[PDB]
């Protein structure tokens, strides 16, 4: 089915990589448009990214994981959220945290800091590709909210750094790079 | 007999999202303890995010609402349980979004605040009618969340249509949220 991914002309919206990576990882073919903020978004919600999937649209990259899952779903395709069902909990409280939490990223500031600092360290492990085992969407999504650690005041642990390294290796993530730098 | 379930939630029972997980519990018709936290500043153990609410569903403890609804929908589903999501997949979708979007925009709710208003009510017009219960027909959680949402028009300056307000009205009158200001009354 043909699908149309809406996203932001400077490629630069972590949730907008977000939906380009599930797609990627799935392995599923998409056209790419792109919408000029400053201002010309003005889906529902008007804002990046907006998925077109023939004739249904839906925005919030989450939601949109989310749908792709269930419509292409395992084995035939690659799950980009766990199998299990309280580790797909786990996952889905990882993503709404990442998209409702950590604003000021200063007392504001310091205690983001030290609640993202908290959760790396406590849910990242070389032991495991991603936290919970095999790579889910969450790892992505984490591993790019983990860059504003770099930011903060408090030592980073080795182990979150290399997760962090990990994570923007996968190729789906770089043919994101790949497809920013071609503009131009 | 189902496993044992706790609900943490804010000492004074203000937070929207607080409500939207007691909520989905008392649709389900599911016994569960309720647990407070104040602040400030206790919510500084059993929550990786350190908000409210969080769930304990047995020994595995859970935030973030949207995420207890989801799984709430999948360790009691439909048709032994009320369901608080559609069954129609692209409608599932939807609410999905809904929640995701009420939970991460809206923040100035000036200039940007105008245009969270404006981009608040084109959503409630577009999506509210007099002849569907919920924005979907069927409720869903997610009607929770809007109408608890809804309730910033009141700071806003535009006119809002009265088939919101009914909406709202409508939303606020189900036995499951006046539970939730039965049980935030009693304090
Ligand atoms: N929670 C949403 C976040 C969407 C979002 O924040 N999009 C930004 C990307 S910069 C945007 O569109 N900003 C433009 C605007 O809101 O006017 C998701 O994961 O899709
Ligand atoms: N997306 C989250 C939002 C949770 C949230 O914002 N909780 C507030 C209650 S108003 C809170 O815990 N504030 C304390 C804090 O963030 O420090 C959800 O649905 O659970």
């Amino acid at each position: 089915k043909p699908i149309t991914l809406y996203v932001g002309a400077d490629y630069v919206s972590a949730f907008a990589m977000s939906a380009f990576v599930v797609l990627k990882e799935k392995g599923l073919d998409f056209e790419i448009r792109t919408v000029d903020l400053k201002s010309k978004q003005q889906s529902l919600t008007r804002r990046v990214p907006t998925l077109q999937h023939d004739r249904f649209t839906l925005s919030e990259s989450s939601a949109i994981a989310e749908y792709l899952d269930e419509v292409y779903p395992a084995p035939h395709y690659a799950a980009v959220l766990p199998a299990d069902r309280e580790t797909r909990a786990l996952a889905r409280q990882l993503q709404a945290w990442i998209r409702s939490d950590f604003m000021p990223l200063g007392e504001a500031a310091q205690l983001a800091c030290e609640k993202l600092l908290s959760a790396a360290d406590r849910l990242i492990d070389d032991e495991r590709y991603g936290v919970f085992g095999d790579w889910c969407i969450a790892d992505t999504d984490f591993a790019l909210m983990l860059n504003r650690l770099v930011a903060c005041g408090d030592p980073v642990p080795p182990k979150v750094l290399r997760y962090v390294e990990r994570q923007w290796a996968r190729p789906s993530v770089q043919q994101w790079v790949k497809q920013k730098r071609d503009a131009e």
